């Protein structure tokens, strides 16, 4: 099958947030919101804000997945390409074929669908802290968009979905990414194409 990807804010008014880091050449991580696209190199932090008007109940979670955009390859399973997948880089926690990590959490669980074969991540939701009016979790892409055997330059969309304690759906947002190597450039040049 195929996940949904309708943006759903649900009853606790769920949707995703980015910081503002601009598009210096030498920028890790940005994001560009004409485009719903985030760009950020290799394994480095990519903070995503998780937002809500009101908060959800305990044990409430926070699942991340990425799946194709190209609809003729959305039903191929997103993962690390040969090479990364034999790299012996993981932290101990996330399977190595795995493309997204949760960064700074040990309670984050790695998911293999038995069923769809699908790869996820997904995390406890812990309400904003004292002088905080967001949450944010910071995710690791572990393959370049290039990748051969992998992504193949493929685009591809994470999807962000608040889940109850047994997994049903309470909201969902997404964003497009690209693993490159000067997401700054790359930023830069995709909002002049569309302009
Ligand atoms: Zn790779």
């Amino acid at each position: 099958s195929v996940p949904s990807q309708k943006t759903y804010q649900g009853s606790y008014g769920f949707r995703l947030g980015f910081l503002h880091s601009g598009t210096a050449k030498s920028v890790t991580c940005t994001y560009s919101p004409a485009l719903n696209k985030l760009f950020c190199q290799l394994a480095k932090t990519c903070p995503v804000q998780l937002w809500v008007d009101s908060t959800p109940p305990p044990g409430t979670r926070v699942r991340a997945m990425a799946i194709y955009k190209q609809s003729q390859h959305m039903t191929e399973v997103v993962r690390r390409c040969p090479h990364h997948e034999r790299c012996s880089d993981s932290d101990g926690l996330a399977p190595p074929q795995h493309l997204i990590r949760v960064e700074g959490n040990l309670r984050a669980e790695y998911l293999d669908d038995r069923n769809t074969f699908r790869h996820s991540v997904v995390v406890p939701y812990e309400p904003p802290e004292v002088g905080s009016d967001c949450t944010t979790i910071h995710y690791n892409y572990m393959c370049y968009s290039s990748c051969m055997g992998g992504m193949n330059r493929r685009p591809i969309l994470t999807i962000i979905t608040l889940e109850d304690s047994s997994g049903n759906l309470l909201g969902r947002d997404s964003f497009e990414v690209c693993v490159c190597a000067c997401p700054g450039r790359d930023r830069r040049t995709e909002e002049e194409n569309l302009r």
